[PDB]
C-alpha cells in the first residue's frame, strides 16, 4: 500500500530513458532505481512504479516498442 499520490505526468525523453531499461530487464532493483532517477531526473518512487504499470500493458501486448524488433543480428 501507498499514500493517495497519483502522478504519470513524464516527458517522452524521461520515458525514452526508461523503455531502455524495460527491455533490458523488466524489474529494477534499488541499487539500479537510484541511477534513473539520475538520467531521468525522475523521483524513485515514480520511476519504481512505472516499472509495474509497463508490464500489465506489456503482458496484454499494448506497448509498442517492446518486442518490436526489426533485423535478425546474430554472431559467428
Amino acid at each position: 500500500g501507498s499514500s493517495g499520490s497519483s502522478g504519470k505526468r513524464k516527458t517522452k525523453e524521461q520515458l525514452a530513458i526508461l523503455k531502455s531499461f524495460f527491455l533490458q530487464c523488466q524489474w529494477a532493483r534499488r541499487e539500479d532505481y537510484q541511477k534513473l532517477e539520475q538520467i531521468t531526473g525522475l523521483p524513485r518512487p515514480e520511476i519504481i512504479q512505472w516499472f509495474g504499470d509497463t508490464r500489465y500493458a506489456l503482458k496484454h501486448g499494448q506497448l509498442k516498442w517492446f518486442r518490436d524488433n526489426a533485423s535478425g543480428p546474430s554472431s559467428g
